[PDB]
């Protein structure tokens, strides 16, 4: 036998870092957990219990809060990037490094409709992430996401015409309530370094801002045909709109929410144009996914 | 042995509705998850196997949707006790029915600045709940709460004074991160029954607002000399404004985050007024809770 | 306003603790999660940020270790006695500590048949736990636990005669599956003091082991007619074998699985007799309490 | 832009099946969850509101039923392998078949020391896995897996010799506590179609049972390097005793159990070979992962 592949870090390493305006008073603070596994030439770790090729799973966790406290965290694409180079740079042995970061809500408190200097409030569990892989000698590859972003429209979603057969128990409707948890990914052009991801930095924080408002703006809008049309017209948007993303990808749950007949109960009209009460169901749901690219 | 106490019902019932305006084409949703319990002379279904006595818990669940059908669902302190004087005034053999109601957030969404019509947002997993207990003879205790309200403040906290002894290692502080998540339940004075809770039914949502605006504002501005006598001055504030509220109650964790010691690597400096980076802790946490009603 | 009622102490205190048999070889752990409550003359901490009164949460969080070092961690309704004594007779002004304990399984492994020294297996998240209430001039007060119990049998349980109305729509059954996750807690009499604790101490084991093999022979043997009627059943027989418990009480949900009609399909039978494949349900669920005392 | 992979089906379906021997009263339980996604010429699904190609995900859920009314569920690489086949056999257009099955624990219970016929016990959460991807024209890739499995040795662990540099704190240790959850996967040899995969059926069991049974008495045995040299050791018995199986894949995270230092009270020793009382870490944790293949 043979190793084949192998990877390993550090992973759930919660990180909080805040920023003090020394002029204006005005305090900023952010919350990500961390994960890096280091690959490289380190199968005798496996083999021959080399320890001497391990750098310490403990060691990359310090290495995470030391470069936390020397360099900027936000936007997150340029903490991976410097982080996960870092890696490459300083251990010969080491020849790519992958780092995931999840950020977490601590949004600035509006009391007396002015905003707090110091007090924040966790709006909902919606995340933003990312993913960057750092190869020796073949640049940074990043990927973006949001997630966690829990939507329902009551109405002006529809889903008729598909195929029916002997295993087809589903109604066809024109009036449906839709709802989702959006799973979004935008996949970045190839970076030679962190040279480049640095030219780049203002379009990581608008390019997040530009996905996040299509998606919302495209699911309150469209009268949707299916999740697959009303996902794709999504993605078409974000690509149409920055030229430095290859591909977005999308996975949606169709959370579904039942109709109940009433009628047995003194000829209580609940379904169709009279539905007014229906049954969130937890499972199963539907699963709808779609990458899409440049023609 | 004997029966010395009994109760049975349904949990975990989803229920979602829509009110659609006629005029206007703006729809407004509800979801919430209820559970009933109800108590009466039914020992002899434990004791004796007589099923004649049980109401069973489908019919239970039955009767959540038939009720949310024919009932406004808001506020949940009117629908748990139109829901829970339902089961006493049907079976003559039930004496007391427990009614707890979980709300879920659905948000308008605001699309190009202008609230959509029917579309919305899950903004955080912060809930609205109420219990309502039903007693026959004994008339409707409610106790109405908000709960995972989640809020952090980066300074604007302080801990000294505290007991020292042979088990102490905490150092005072003048300056620390408090964050919590809060729970918040305010009982209501004893309701003779139905007519009396439709006769105060404004002053539901007025309350449990003024609870949110109360406990936002005091973490936010309080220079906190601890958990404890920041969540009194919340509570404190409650009482004066709403003389309907027998006692507040509030149960907060003390969710730490810890400094970390850098001076190791090349003497960097993050302790004290040098603190940047801390470790958010995921346990253990402490536990303060206080219960305040009038003098 | 006044305090009404206060409590504060630390939550999810995470303790492992092993035993080295010298002679043998034989190392034995113990891993649980603790939560200590104090009460006490503690006011002014509330009013008047008096953090005097105050013995720090990090410091009930030390007193847990020390504790743990120094005293037998099992049974744990000796080790939860212990650590409330010592709240309440080390602080003049502390006048209750309510300690709960959930002790977590780690059971030998057997390897080619004969039990290891010193590894372990996690065999389910089924839990062991105490609540231990000490109040100064009033003994120890102990409720003793098991939870997480999650069994199912796939005949051999009927409902049938139950009330019909207007919101009955469930039909009657003869042979139902029944599923459902076992809460049991028994309450012992009240002990003067921790002599007369350690004075019982071999009782807790024996009645824990008694409890389980009870509830598991029950179920399994029982032809039921209800939860409510197999559940009594259990009560009494645990009532009957320790005389120092004073009542027994228990909940548990019922985990439905319903049948699938798939006579749509070719004329498949799959009901009633005929029944092979069902949809588990998670949620809603029916949920059923008692508690069974002496006559 | 354009399509550039798509894939859409039905998640979280829950499924039960009861097998009842007719001769002897013995009664078998099977509880799984599936997910069936599919890929075809479904792009116009998403670009032009073509539901013309689309088998409704509701239409796959009722499939799953039907096939499991029909045929074995178990070993669940036939059952998987089954389902995947039905779709690309049933739809022109449809040409992958993605099915994932977790199987979860029904243990039968003994009582009096004898096996019950009809009840059941979930002892542990541990998980049987499949994923099972059927590909027209390229046969079926079968990886199945075992997940979930909890374990902890108290002693014969060790960790030295590791590279130490300017950000290594950790110290080196000859004696440590080792703890893990288990995620084992081992990917088949391709099946050229059902056929195949029949004539193998009961190795699926046995290799099983192997992997299950390499992976506790390894654990077990090995005075561990680090956990790199341990689950190496794993891989190479699993790929040594089933011929069939191409690489084998551990992923295993480092659940750290920390000393505490105890010194400060009253010169209290509980470190190194005093070591006692350790804090479990809920976070961060090691994570290690390898595939080992044939050279
Ligand atoms: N860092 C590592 C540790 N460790 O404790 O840090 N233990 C291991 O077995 N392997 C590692 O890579
Ligand atoms: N409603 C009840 C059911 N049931 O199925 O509805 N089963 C029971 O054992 N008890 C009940 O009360
Ligand atoms: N122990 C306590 C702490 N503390 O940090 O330990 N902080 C508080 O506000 N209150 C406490 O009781
Ligand atoms: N099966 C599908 C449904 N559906 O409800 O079954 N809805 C969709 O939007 N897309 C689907 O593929």
């Amino acid at each position: 036998s043979a190793v084949k592949a192998a990877r390993y870090g550090k992973d759930n390493v919660r990180v909080y870092k805040v920023h003090k305006d020394e002029k204006t008073g005005v305090q900023t603070v952010y919350e990500m957990t961390v994960c890096v596994l280091l690959e490289g030439e380190i199968e005798t770790s496996y083999t021959k219990a080399d320890n001497s090729v391990i750098v310490a799973t403990d060691s990359i966790k310090n290495t995470i809060y030391i470069t936390a406290k020397q360099n900027p965290v936000t936007p997150p694409e340029l903490f991976g990037s410097i982080l996960g180079t870092h890696f490459i740079e300083k251990y010969n042995h080491i020849h790519a490094a992958h780092v995931n970061i999840v950020c977490h809500r601590w949004t600035r408190m509006d009391i007396d409709g002015k905003p707090h200097p110091h007090s924040f409030i966790r709006d909902s569990e919606e995340k933003r992430n990312v993913q960057v892989d750092v190869v020796e000698g073949k640049g940074i590859d990043i990927k973006s996401s949001l997630s966690g972003l829990t939507v329902l429209k009551s109405t002006n979603s529809q889903f008729w015409g598909f195929l029916r057969d002997e295993y087809t128990t589903l109604k066809e409707t024109w009036d449906r309530i839709l709802s989702t948890d959006v799973d979004a990914t935008w996949q970045w052009k190839n970076f030679s370094g962190l040279q480049e991801v640095r030219s780049h930095v203002p379009k990581f924080d608008a390019t997040w801002a530009t996905a996040r408002e299509v998606t919302l703006k495209t699911f309150a809008e469209d009268n949707s045909a299916s999740v697959q049309a009303t996902m794709y017209k999504m993605a078409e948007q974000i690509l149409a709109r920055q030229q430095l993303i290859e591909t977005v990808e999308y996975s949606l749950p169709n959370k579904h929410y039942f109709e109940i007949d009433l009628s047995w109960h003194k000829g209580l009209q609940n379904t169709g144009k009279n539905a007014e009460v229906f049954a969130p169901q937890s499972d199963p749901n539907g699963l709808i996914k779609c990458t899409v690219g440049r023609s």
